């Protein structure tokens, strides 16, 4: 339900006070990152936006385009993704993941696991308009299976939406999977792809908690952590969604950093993309379900310009 990000609107706007001050950053001999990134943090999607705007009609330039020509590396990531209109970020964030050799199964998985209705008829909407194609096709194109059949039931965006309790439902619903779900998710799974992928939260939170008392555990159980496929992945991702989303992100920002080097697309995708919806909540679960500080994560794993921004939009201290 209702969550904080964050990053909130600036006060006192001012777009083209923003705007210069950009170009007098990027301009001239040197680059000023500190400016830049302590202006694109503060300032929400919908003010990057207009700052984008005046930042032209004052200056005849393309504010994106001139910080990829000014900034590099992570920093130049993280700064053009915070720029990147609110809109089409999934849409482009899938593309580029469905473009060429080489699919990430794992980006689709987090995004049609965890985008709302409304935010995937978006999507869906947005991949044609800008690219003029259709993210379905462009997805049952690169996926096959059972992973494709669950893929496509999510992003029909029909999820059944929550009301009364069918007490009955519930147990049908717990018994079933729990068979399938001993059965190491393999027999039958056009039903539990259609039971986990349309029922309710409201209704699979409570499949969730009797399957706990029909198999005497939870059922995050019954697959494999790392190991595994797609499905099991996203089925993974699917029931950790549906139990606490910013839960869901904690976790990928957790195993984001730690052990060997570091995911920082994921950790971009995720510091952005949650930005101004629930990332203040991550913050906080992600603490309570690790005994640690996501933000003296970030502060311990990164550094430089890219860092200073990422801790920023993870709150400050
Ligand atoms: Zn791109
Ligand atoms: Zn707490």
């Amino acid at each position: 339900k209702y969550t904080r990000g964050t990053v909130t609107a600036f006060s006192p706007f001012d777009a083209r006070a923003d705007a210069e001050a950009l170009r007098k950053a990027m301009k001239g001999m040197g680059t000023d990152e500190e400016t830049i990134l302590k202006i694109l943090t503060s300032r929400n999607n919908a003010q990057r936006q207009e700052i984008a705007s005046a930042f032209k009609t004052l200056f005849g330039r393309d504010l994106v385009d001139d910080l990829k020509s000014e900034l590099t590396g992570k920093f130049e990531t993280l700064m053009v993704s915070l720029m990147r209109p609110a809109r089409i970020f999934d849409a482009h964030a899938l593309k580029h993941a469905i473009k060429g050799a080489g699919t990430n199964e794992k980006v689709l998985t987090e995004i049609l696991a965890s985008r709302t209705p409304a935010e995937v008829q978006n999507i869906k909407q947005v991949y044609m308009q800008e690219y003029e194609a259709n993210l379905e096709d462009k997805i049952t194109g690169e996926t096959s299976g059972h992973f494709q059949r669950l893929l496509v039931v999510l992003l029909q965006a029909n999820r059944d939406p929550d009301g009364r309790v069918d007490e009955a439902l519930v147990e049908k619903d717990a018994q079933v999977l729990f068979r399938a779900g001993e059965l190491k998710w393999g027999t039958d799974e056009e039903t539990f792809i259609t039971i986990l992928g349309t029922r309710s939260v409201s209704h699979l939170r409570r499949v969730f908690d009797k399957y706990m008392t029909i198999s005497g555990f939870q059922i995050e159980e019954t697959i494999d952590r790392e190991t595994s496929g797609d499905l099991e992945k996203l089925l993974l991702a699917v029931v950790k969604c549906i139990r606490s989303v910013p839960a869901y992100f904690a976790e990928t920002l957790y195993y984001s950093m730690k052990g060997a080097g570091t995911d920082d697309d994921t950790l971009i995708r995720v510091m952005v993309s949650r930005s101004e919806i629930d990332l203040l909540d991550i913050r906080h679960e992600f603490r309570k379900n690790f005994a640690k500080s996501l933000y003296q994560m970030i502060q311990k794993d990164t550094s430089g310009d890219y860092r200073k921004a990422l801790l920023l939009l993870c709150g400050g201290d």
